[PDB]
């Protein structure tokens, strides 16, 4: 063949496009293709290998919600199941934030670091908090996340789901007990910063929700 899982007659496997930095790796991933992205590994493509913005092809499958591509992929011993974009993010953060909850648990379950965190400082916590993704927030809770893990601002996922309006998850914290008095640098409280953005439903969550016998 002239061509064979995007790989021009004899071209290395580690070739990536000027446009886009991709290798036929990540395109296996973001096209779904599941045997071209087996064939590729079988020939030894490094699936670490980073396009323009840092992902690997395992942060495409997730971005692209390929099923095959990602269980090829983090059955491969080889792949940096933590590896990290240009900003930090790791192919567990990424689910967290797209909601993608069959591949955050199968990544957990693959050993994936539950409390690694992007440049910001933030965990895949931090973010399933600011977007209210409430079974994600569950299930790295289950699997040993720092509830009370500070980033760089000092921010909690709590306090995240204060800023951002995400009641349920803000909620889900707190039936984990997580700490709602550690303040950002500013030394605002979750509470504050609800306030402050206007989610009073939160406000009152962070008032009276599962308090010591005070509630």
């Amino acid at each position: 063949a002239v061509i064979s899982d995007f790989i021009y007659q004899g071209a290395s496997l580690h070739n990536q496009t000027d446009r886009t930095g991709e290798t036929a790796l990540h395109l296996a991933a973001r096209y779904s293709r599941s045997d071209a992205a087996k064939r590729l590994l079988e020939a030894s493509a490094d699936a670490n290998i980073q396009d323009n913005m840092g992902r690997t092809p395992l942060h495409a499958a997730v971005s692209a919600d390929a099923q095959g591509v990602f269980q090829i992929l983090i059955r491969n011993r080889a792949t940096d199941l933590d590896a990290r974009m240009h900003d930090g993010t790791t192919p567990l953060i990424l689910a967290a934030r797209l909601a993608v909850e069959g591949m955050l648990e199968d990544l957990i379950n693959s050993h994936a670091d539950v409390n690694a965190v992007d440049d910001l400082g933030k965990s895949a916590l931090h973010w399933a908090a600011a977007v209210n993704n409430v079974d994600a927030a569950v299930v790295l809770l289950k699997n040993g996340a720092n509830k009370d893990m500070q980033n760089n601002r000092e921010e909690t996922p709590l306090f995240l789901a204060a800023r951002e309006g995400s009641y349920e998850t803000a909620k889900v914290l707190l039936d984990h007990f997580a700490n709602r008095d550690i303040t950002d640098h500013m030394d605002r409280l979750p509470r504050d910063i609800a306030q402050e953005r206007m989610h009073h439903d939160i406000v009152r969550l962070l008032d009276e929700y599962n308090l010591v016998r005070s509630p």
